[PDB]
């Protein structure tokens, strides 16, 4: 909330992981957890770990007196910009030109640099080089509003972009930050376009609204273990860890789905004794968007089929691709939705034909997949998906790369395999198709030799 407490000063110096996740414990048990003390920790730990170094040991000591001083500056900063008399909040809530008020203080702080750097997402990069990712300007403004009393001011977020809701429930929406590359800025509008274009983006309106704790989650999220291209901090991983476990034991991570599917690749790298394994937690994060947020994330079914690749499961990754595409038909294509469309690009044209690569490999080498009808039904409903997905969408989706890939995955089954996945038009296995293209095909894709240049055309069509 407001001021450093003898409560928190009490546990520095901070001089290893244990004694931050102390801090959190601390600070997770209060009704307003520090937003800034809590992310200025971790940015100054972060900021001195990620470095290559010689040393078996080491950890930056966190001592309160350069803590305490860099929040002191931010604090300044902010109240001594923000007159709270000239906005009068009527009923516990913030008015939009407050709310605005306090975003433009955060962006008119800003440094020119190149603002897809790393390390750049916390209160202590926005304090001791004035330069925040994007993200991190959505968080900084959450933290100032809460530096301010601004207790309905709280962090918004999609599967790709950050913003802040205020006022009743959450009710009112601002943009905060800029999102993607070259895009036109958004900031002081509502999120509403964007609900009602049904695009990925802004997830149909089924996002995230944080309460303090879940901040807390998302600056956890947010830490990043890279040192280079090569290598991670194997101190900030298990940093990061050990907070996400202190969260998920109270509950605050029940309405996060991606902080899940984070935990469960952190337990996959190095499992905690006593815990559930990586796919117990892959499932919750799949069960928690099913529960909260109408089954319309598409990274618990992303998450899940990284991990079955990753250990070969070849039936149940496919079973999860397919679920992802499941998801994204009935969203529609918009202008700037283009990560995921680059995360399907790779799985249709690059993960699933190497799988299915292997698979032949294997195969060609002496019970497979390519064997399994289920697994050929499953690749049929992953196309599926992204064709239903295109349709009413103005960007072209699929095109000519796609085509060679979805033939050359066909042939990977041979006839009698796939003779044997009954396909129903919408209006062995048993497969309904939903799109137009895909119910067009209906039998090419059963046929002893398959139509090259026919299936090529009917999917690169209009
Ligand atoms: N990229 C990516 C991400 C996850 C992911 C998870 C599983 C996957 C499997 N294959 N690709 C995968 C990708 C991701 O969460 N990043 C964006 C997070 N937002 C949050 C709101 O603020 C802006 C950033």
């Amino acid at each position: 909330a407001m001021g450093l407490k003898a409560a928190q000063k009490t546990l520095f110096p901070l001089r290893s992981i244990d004694d931050v996740v102390r801090l959190f414990a601390a600070e997770l048990g209060r009704e307003e957890p520090d937003l800034v003390l809590l992310s200025l920790v971790l940015g100054f730990v972060e900021h001195f770990l990620a470095v290559n170094r010689v040393g078996l040991t080491y950890f930056p000591v966190a001592d309160l007196s350069i803590i305490a001083a860099l929040y002191a500056r931010f604090t300044a900063q902010i109240r001594g910009a923000v007159d709270l008399s000239l906005y009068p909040r009527e009923g516990g809530v913030s008015s939009r030109e407050l709310v605005k008020k306090v975003s433009d203080v955060i962006w008119n702080s800003l440094s020119s640099y190149f603002k897809d750097r790393a390390h750049i997402q916390s209160l202590f990069s926005f304090i001791t080089g004035t330069k925040l990712d994007s993200s991190g300007v959505a968080f900084a403004v959450v933290g100032a509003c809460q530096a301010l009393g601004l207790r309905d001011v709280h962090l918004a977020l999609s599967e790709d972009h950050a913003w802040v809701v205020f006022g009743p429930n959450g009710e009112q929406t601002a943009e905060v930050t800029w999102h993607g590359k070259g895009n036109e800025d958004r900031r002081g509008q509502t999120v509403n376009a964007g609900v009602a274009e049904r695009s990925w983006l802004y997830l149909k309106g089924s996002y995230m609204r944080c309460d303090r704790k879940m901040e807390v989650a998302f600056m956890v999220c947010a830490i990043n273990p890279s040192i280079d291209l090569h290598t991670d901090s194997l101190e900030l991983l298990q940093l990061q860890q050990k907070l996400l476990w202190l969260l998920y034991d109270l509950g605050h991570l029940e309405r996060y789905p991606m902080a899940l599917g984070n935990l469960a690749d952190l337990e996959e790298l190095e499992p905690t004794p006593g815990r559930p394994d990586p796919l117990t937690l892959y499932h919750k994060g799949i069960a928690s968007a099913k529960t909260y947020y109408r089954d319309e994330h598409i990274y618990p079914y992303m998450y899940l089929a990284g991990y079955h690749c990753r250990n070969r499961n070849v039936r149940e990754a496919l079973q999860a691709w397919a679920d992802t595409a499941t998801v994204i038909q009935d969203y529609n294509y918009c202008r700037e939705d283009e990560e995921i469309y680059k995360e399907f690009f790779e799985v249709a044209n690059d993960v699933i034909p190497n799988l299915l690569k292997e698979a032949a490999s294997l195969l060609e080498a002496g019970g497979s997949a390519l064997q399994d009808p289920e697994c050929f039904a499953h690749l049929l409903r992953f196309y599926d998906g992204i064709c239903k997905w295109e349709e009413g969408s103005p960007t072209p989706v699929l095109h000519v790369g796609w085509a060679t890939f979805l033939v050359q995955s066909l042939g990977r089954f041979e006839g009698q395999v796939r003779q044997k996945v009954r396909i129903v038009s919408g209006t062995g296995p048993v497969l309904t198709f939903q799109s137009e293209k895909m119910k067009g095909m209906k039998e090419l894709l059963v046929a002893t030799k398959i139509n090259s240049s026919a299936i090529k055309l009917q999917l690169t069509a209009q």
